[PDB]
């Protein structure tokens, strides 16, 4: 029974995404009070995935060592750690300390959850099969978070969704002490084909390359759109908050739909084509006169690039057994700095182009860059 590994890796990547989704609004609203009572704010936005790109190569190493278990339930320790702090500290030096915490024990769950599924799935299509359901986790924690931040802020007070976020993390840390047990550190088998060789492959840096521009894509348009609909279709803020709903929801169904169908379809055609269409999506956003326009191009944006993560992820595994020594905690450790790239630098630097020029050419400009990309994911596929 290798089903409840996966549970584990899917909580906690769900629970790291509630909390990830339930900080972005409670903070700026408690920091904006407390000063009175742009540099800053975007550093602590960013501290976690700066931190998480920082440290994903040690835990890549460190599993190796130790093997995953440790890690694992060491980003078990970090997270909850990190939700505590979040509920009962109100400073922004604490603020950006829990930042970093969640950020560490981020890359730690991520990168070792990933290394663990690849190494117990060692098939190539139940590897595909059962990444998706892991990435989909989430999905659906981007999804519930937000609202459950907000219904447990209104009613019962800022702390709840923390502590209830701490209550379920301690659920999924009983069941990770139930099922990985990490009694004692143990060492994998062989090495582990040192970073300085895998970041020379072509074809890893191919996947991994893709994985960021498709993820960078909709890290510039997730923050930059809400601007450009105030500035242009002066939409209502509920208007402008369900209107990245259809990017999210298309996300969880085309992660959850193509884990399956990019093994028989070609994950290097899945990528292809998931790219094409997040770059057409892109393209076409800045042509929509309200909402009603922008539901379908925010639905094509998130399908594809769940198309392009579900076929990438897996093409990551694939290439370490095909040419390096079957140890995947570096690799995905490589996936995930390609991740964090675009989560990192994002936000920032999408803002600083929409104001050097406007919103439509950083969008057209995304989606050219991703077009041109497209083709690159031709030379992924298998010799035969
Ligand atoms: N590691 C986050 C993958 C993702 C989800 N949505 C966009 N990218």
């Amino acid at each position: 029974s290798r089903k409840l590994i996966l549970f584990i890796v899917f909580l906690a990547l769900l629970l790291d995404n509630m909390l990830l989704t339930v900080v972005v609004p409670i903070i700026p609203s408690y920091l904006y009070s407390i000063k009175h009572e742009n540099v800053q704010v975007g550093l602590l936005f960013a501290s976690k995935a700066t931190v998480q790109l920082i440290t994903n190569p040690f835990i890549g190493l460190l599993t190796n060592r130790i093997g995953y278990p440790i890690p694992i339930f060491a980003g078990f320790c970090i997270m909850f750690v990190s939700t505590i702090m979040f509920a009962f500290s109100s400073s922004y030096a604490f603020l950006l300390i829990a930042r970093s915490l969640q950020g560490i024990g981020s890359s730690c769950s991520s990168v070792a959850g990933m290394g663990m599924l690849a190494s117990v799935y060692t098939d190539d299509e139940e590897r595909g099969n059962v990444m998706g359901i892991a990435l989909g986790g989430l999905a659906m924690g981007v999804l519930v978070g937000p609202p459950f931040g907000s219904v447990l802020y209104e009613f019962v007070g800022k702390t709840a969704p923390f502590l209830v976020l701490a209550a379920l993390v301690l659920l999924d840390g009983a069941i990770q002490l139930f099922v990985l047990q990490p009694s004692r550190v143990q060492p994998e088998s062989q090495k582990g084909t040192p970073l300085t060789t895998l970041l020379k492959d072509p074809y890893i840096l191919i996947a991994a390359g893709s994985i960021c521009f498709a993820n960078m894509g909709i890290a510039m348009l997730e923050p930059a759109l809400p601007i450009w609909m105030m500035e242009t279709m002066c939409s209502r803020k509920w208007q402008l908050g369900v209107a990245f709903l259809p990017a999210s929801i298309s996300y969880l169904i085309g992660t959850n739909i193509f884990g399956i169908l990019a093994h028989k379809m070609g994950r290097w055609l899945c990528a292809l084509l998931g790219m094409i269409i997040v770059g057409v999506s892109i393209l076409c956003i800045p042509f929509a006169k309200n909402i009603y326009g922008l539901i379908a191009p925010n639905f094509g944006v998130g399908f594809a690039i769940g198309m392009v993560d579900s076929s990438m992820m897996p093409i990551m595994g694939y290439l370490v057994d095909l040419r390096h020594v079957s140890v995947y905690g570096s690799v995905y450790a490589i996936a995930d700095v390609a991740f964090c790239m675009g989560y990192a630098i994002g936000p920032s630097a999408g803002g600083a182009i929409a104001k050097a020029i406007g919103f439509p050419w950083l969008m057209t400009i995304i989606g050219i860059i991703d077009i041109l990309f497209a083709p690159l994911c031709f030379f992924l596929r298998s010799p035969p």
